[PDB]
Formats: C-alpha cells, sequence, structure tokens
C-alpha cells in the first residue's frame, strides 16, 4: 500500500540505501511525471515541496502543482531575498494557484540587525548563526507544523561534483527526499520552461546565475 518511514528511521544510513537500492534502480527508467505519481501513491503524508523560487524554480512548482494542487508549497524568507525574488513568489503563486507556505524567524530584518548587527559580516559564526536562524530553524519549523514525511526538492546532479550521485529517494532529516528531476540537465529544465510556457527568475534576463540573498549573492558581472 504506502511505504511506513518509521521502520526506515530505525535503520543505519547503509541499511536504508541496501533497503532503497531496487526502487531506485526501478524509479531512475520513469519520467519525473511518473516518479512524482509514485512519490504520491506509495510514500507516506503529508507531502511538500520547497521552493527558494530561484532561476529555475519554475520547473518543480509546475510538476508537482500539476499532480497535487493543494501541495503545500514551504518557502523560508530570510527578510532578505531581492525584490525581483519577491515579485516572483508573487507571480508564480497567483499564475501556478500555489499554497504557498511561508516561515521565518521569530524577529524581523531589522530586530535581528538590532540585536546582532549584521551577522553576514561577522566570518563563519556570523553566517552560521544568520543561517541557522533564517533558513535551519523556519524549515525544520515547517516540516514539523506541516506534518511532512515526504519532501519533494529541485536538486539535480548536474548543479555540482557533490551532487554528482544524488539518489532519487533517501531519507533525510527523518522525511523521504524525493528528488524527481535530479537526472535532468540545464537542456532539459530549458525544453520544460518554454514546452508549458514557463519563465525563468526575472534576474536571469540580468545576468544572475543564481539568486539569493541581497546581501550575500555574488556579483556575477563588473557593476553590480
Amino acid at each position: 500500500s504506502t511505504l511506513q518511514l518509521s521502520e526506515l528511521l530505525s535503520l543505519t544510513k547503509a541499511e536504508q540505501s541496501i533497503r532503497l537500492a531496487e526502487i531506485n534502480v526501478e524509479l531512475e527508467m520513469l519520467s519525473a511525471q511518473e516518479r512524482v505519481a509514485w512519490a504520491l501513491q506509495n510514500l507516506e503524508g503529508a507531502h511538500a515541496v520547497s521552493s527558494s523560487f530561484g532561476i529555475q524554480a519554475a520547473v518543480m512548482l509546475h510538476l508537482v502543482s500539476k499532480q497535487q494542487a493543494d501541495i503545500p508549497v514551504i518557502l523560508t524568507d530570510t527578510g532578505y531575498l531581492f525584490p525581483e525574488t519577491y515579485q516572483f513568489i508573487d507571480e508564480l503563486t497567483k499564475s501556478l494557484n500555489l499554497n504557498l507556505k511561508v516561515y521565518r524567524a521569530n524577529e524581523s530584518a531589522n530586530w535581528q540587525e538590532a540585536r546582532y548587527g549584521k551577522l553576514w559580516e561577522q566570518g563563519i559564526e556570523g553566517i552560521e548563526k544568520y543561517n541557522k536562524l533564517n533558513k535551519v530553524e523556519p524549515m525544520r519549523r515547517a516540516l514539523n507544523e506541516l506534518n511532512v514525511k515526504t519532501w519533494f526538492s529541485g536538486l539535480r546532479r548536474e548543479q555540482s561534483q557533490s551532487r554528482a550521485g544524488l539518489p532519487i529517494l533517501s531519507i533525510q532529516n527523518g522525511v523521504f527526499k524525493f528528488l524527481p528531476v535530479v537526472d535532468w540537465s540545464n537542456k532539459d529544465v530549458h525544453y520544460y520552461l518554454k514546452e508549458h510556457g514557463l519563465s525563468y527568475h526575472p534576474l536571469w534576463e540580468q545576468g544572475y546565475l543564481s539568486v539569493g540573498d541581497t546581501h550575500t549573492t555574488q556579483k556575477w558581472e563588473p557593476g553590480m
């Protein structure tokens, strides 16, 4: 019927890889659409997709919302996303009719600066505290409050050497981690966006290879 997470959580990471070995080979042979369908039918709920609403965010949001219209979309608002990212979040929430769930620190950006100064300018300890306060704790709380057991993410092996071996299905932070486009190339992403009339993030046209916080995103070109 539905694969139970509690049995896999009592196994070591190695035992989990063995238990999910056959399924992973079977999922590789399916399309991203068949993989999401398989996850919605066979993995324990609740199901949720997270998105930073970056350059290629419309692919995962369209892919999963077309199979579960009311699937929760987890956004962790750091309070420092680019203005164009906030505009893109509003545009896709309306165009794809997304069930947007917003999570953030208990303290606003101005409260954090009043208490700590600018954490991103205070070395290793500053960046670590900033990430825990504005990315890690809000995501951990979202998974808990939304009762998530299956977590959809748009990670792809082609994004970096460190992600070259990512499996479609694994266990991370107590939930099933499902990556339906893990084997997609940058070309596959472009084809999908054009195929469904979806847009890239507005700053892609302005030379941003990626987007995050206004204070930490790399200065991709001179003049930035």
